[PDB]
């Protein structure tokens, strides 16, 4: 099995902490990013997400809400086990920009990708 | 000001209703998709997010655990408010599927775009 | 019969004209958009793609050399026809913008849709 | 400089070739997935993309119609260099599968990321 409680770095250096995980798959937990559109800003930030619980490689998704701008990112993947035990996280993200109005609304989304591994 | 709680439906005719926002910005709620890859199956779907709470359009982010499959689909958007007081959401969505192993990984992630407007 | 050649535009106002589809389902053409990071900069941008010649709904793809910064945009989608012959290109986009190095490639792509019908 | 010309292999173990870039960043090239739907229908399969020609560090997309489906793949990313004179392409792409009609539009998109390098 492939709980998402832990402490987490991806491949940009980015640490996450993931609480207990509920009877319904969801969870809190913390994330500091190591790159932003302004770096000196960077502060701690929430995320709030859900697993499927029974699956032994779950997918999931969590939201981080970001407490030094006005930008919020999505993540989604799934948990995948090695043959040793070892767990990776797989994702795909979006981040969102806050824009003006409905007319800057083309160009207020980035997409991309980051692989987690524990850091215990 | 923008706000979530409500009934919302989209363009494929999907309906989402968001519960309370609490002070942190957190809202749980539901949501019914039009459209899935086996629509015989669906059944109402727990969601979970956070949106900016201080900003007048604000963005945000959800989770949806779908309860009839093992995929997982987040959202992320702001919500923007004309002249006359009329919100839209405008969201972007990754949906991703449970595949087998880490090898097909590549062709898990699905991409797309939704609005909402209010229902009711 | 769904086909590129001719003069289209899209939800943003854009405007693009598709040259003569050769046996290869190869096409060149221009494309001048409403918006832009520095929309006082837009000049008119060549693009080059490849639809599939022999589907009467064709999936195809187009790339966006724009003529006016660094950035790139691929559009890919499908052209689909309705009961009165109307057309409609559904698609969606990726646009890179140029960073330094290799450290930003993280912020470099944004995402979207677009759907086209014809001009004239 | 960061020409596109040569083979290049990606993460998954694909096999790429770009022919000669003309005067107009313009290039044809052939594609040979590792992965697929249906791996076994897998054959060669032509690209047509641009590049901006005078950046060092170039960004670019391109096109590939898939000779064995009905689906077709836009990548688009930038050529960086490193201090030792290596080579990266860092790509993300959408992949455009054919739905019978539009009613199905929103499932045939699939996202993703690739990091090539050269093969000699
Ligand atoms: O720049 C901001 O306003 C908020 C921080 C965004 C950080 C992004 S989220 C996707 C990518 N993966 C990370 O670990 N950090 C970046
Ligand atoms: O097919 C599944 O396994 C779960 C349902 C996926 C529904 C998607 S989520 C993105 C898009 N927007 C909707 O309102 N429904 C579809
Ligand atoms: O801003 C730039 O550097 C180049 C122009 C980008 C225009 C984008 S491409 C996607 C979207 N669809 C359009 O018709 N225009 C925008
Ligand atoms: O499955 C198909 O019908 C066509 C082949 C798709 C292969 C994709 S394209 C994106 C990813 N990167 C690759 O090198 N191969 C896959
Ligand atoms: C991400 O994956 C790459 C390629 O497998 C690997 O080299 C790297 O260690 C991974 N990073 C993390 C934090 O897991
Ligand atoms: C973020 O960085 C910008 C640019 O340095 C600064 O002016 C702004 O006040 C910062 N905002 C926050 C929330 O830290
Ligand atoms: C979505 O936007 C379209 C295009 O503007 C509009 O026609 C429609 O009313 C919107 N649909 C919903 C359900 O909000
Ligand atoms: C969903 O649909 C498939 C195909 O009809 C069916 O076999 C399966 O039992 C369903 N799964 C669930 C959990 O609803
Ligand atoms: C795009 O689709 C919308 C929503 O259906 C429609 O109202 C509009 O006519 C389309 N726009 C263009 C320019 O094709
Ligand atoms: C585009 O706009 C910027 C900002 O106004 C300007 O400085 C620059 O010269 C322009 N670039 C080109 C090549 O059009
Ligand atoms: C892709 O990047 C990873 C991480 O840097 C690296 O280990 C791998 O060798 C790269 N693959 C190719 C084909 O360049
Ligand atoms: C692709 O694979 C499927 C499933 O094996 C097969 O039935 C079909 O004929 C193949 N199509 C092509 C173009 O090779």
């Amino acid at each position: 099995k492939c709980s998402l409680t832990g402490k987490w770095t991806n491949n940009l250096g980015s640490i996450m902490t993931i609480r207990a995980v509920n009877s319904r798959g969801e969870f809190t937990g913390t994330y500091l990013t190591a790159v932003a559109d302004n770096p000196g800003n960077i502060t701690l930030s929430p995320l709030l997400g859900i697993q499927h619980k029974r699956a032994s490689q779950p997918t999931f998704g969590f939201t981080v809400h970001w407490n030094f701008s006005e930008s919020t990112t999505v993540f989604t993947g799934q948990c995948f086990i090695d043959r040793n035990g070892k767990e990776v996280l797989k994702t795909m993200w979006l981040l969102r920009s806050s824009v003006n109005d409905i007319s800057y609304d083309w160009k207020a989304t980035r997409v991309g990708y980051n692989n987690f591994t524990r850091l215990s």
